[PDB]
């Protein structure tokens, strides 16, 4: 089962929307982690010609619908395909609004096979990785601007990051936390022995990405890859 | 060790008439010398090998002896994580000419692990089976993914028409009190590969391993009960 068991920000229910670029958009939704209250996840929203491509769900089903609403009425083309880039509730937790309404979805196939354990629904499709860390072209049909790259083991063994090509756009996912971190966030699943290598290793992926965008943070400047990676030197 | 052979440091005993186990050891600080196993598979006139030894000049021993026992070619072998028992001769391998595969997780962990990649990578569907486009070839080796587990790497092999399933450094004797090395491990999912090995490969009734002799089934439910103390 599941471990879980302002300017420019638009509110829609209770889920933020934040324009990124011109055809990207950053969605945040929130779930209340028992003593700290309210823990934000934040994922992507990219329109490629007539499609949307969504990076992420919600925590829950119920949010990740309402993201659906949302590109309804703020873009009004398609959803084509979601990827989400770890079996944990924040990035997989709304995968059934998703089936529920025929969008196609991603993972990594060891997310797709972590799924249950996790107590996450798996997603239709697996993308696989080659010894470079790249996604292998034929597992990510029809993917356009999103360029996926596995960067090692570190926040899980799963997790994958986005680039969105023909932007300033990296998405680091759970990996990265933000310059001015004072943790890693959650380390439950992690390897410590691999995370700074990883880190780095996203870091030279999208070596020009000027806006890096996380799961549990504002974008950050590069910045936060290399604070991260250094937070992650202390964990050997 | 009666019908044991030798060859300089390595060892091989027959399992069945087309495969044996390659033993070589290794001396670790406070342990005394530690037992890797890997397989050598005749398919009919080409040889197939499972694993390296700890070290390349052990990794030459194993195939100067498959070229004085079997005397056939070794067309591939497959190594099941990037650690040193199971990689440590990747350059006898690609110096014999010997293509080479292991998990696409593996080449990417072998810098860090001190390991030599493999030539190529093998890939895995979300239900843990080897992407085939990606095992050309492999003839009776039926490669499977079972999760994270002794690292997040591992990976198995089961050889078609045999009684035999390879677990790797995954699974441990059935007498076992410990899962060995736990360094690089996964604690939260070990058992659940652990049993999806055992799923994967449900007839196979002879359990070889890396670090102690062939055993039953018995090795991979006992190393799932020891898994699910981990959690
Ligand atoms: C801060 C935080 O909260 C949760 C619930 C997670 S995750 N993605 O590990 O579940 C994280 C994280 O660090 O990614
Ligand atoms: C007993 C043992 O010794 C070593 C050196 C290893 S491994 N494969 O983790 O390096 C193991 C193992 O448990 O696999
Ligand atoms: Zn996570
Ligand atoms: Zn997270
Ligand atoms: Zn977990
Ligand atoms: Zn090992
Ligand atoms: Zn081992
Ligand atoms: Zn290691």
């Amino acid at each position: 089962g599941s471990h879980m068991g302002e300017t420019g920000d638009q509110r829609f229910g209770d889920l933020v929307f934040r324009q990124l670029a011109p055809n990207v958009w950053q969605h945040t939704s929130y779930l209340d982690m028992p003593g700290f209250g309210a823990v934000a996840s934040n994922g992507l929203i990219v329109r490629d010609g007539g499609r949307v491509l969504v990076v992420d769900t919600a925590w829950t089903d119920d949010q990740t619908a309402q993201i659906l609403n949302w590109i309804k009425q703020e873009i009004n083309l398609p959803v084509a395909l979601a990827v989400v880039t770890h079996a944990h509730q924040d990035k997989m937790g709304g995968m059934d609004a998703l089936h529920a309404a025929g969008i196609a979805t991603y993972a990594n196939a060891l997310s797709n096979q972590l799924a249950p354990q996790e107590g996450m629904v798996a997603a239709q499709h697996s993308l696989t990785f080659a010894a470079n860390g790249w996604v292998e072209p034929a597992t990510a049909p029809n993917f356009g601007p999103l360029k996926v790259f596995y960067p090692g083991p570190g926040h899980t063994s799963d997790n994958i990051t986005v680039g969105i090509d023909g932007t300033d756009i990296a998405f680091g996912g759970c990996l990265i936390k933000d310059s001015k971190a004072k943790s890693l966030g959650n380390l439950g699943d992690a390897d410590t022995e691999h995370y700074a290598a990883s880190a780095r290793a996203f870091g030279a992926a999208f070596p020009k990405a000027s806006m890096i965008v996380m799961s549990h943070s504002a974008p950050d400047s590069r910045a936060a890859i290399t604070h991260t990676a250094r937070m992650a030197d202390k964990l050997r």
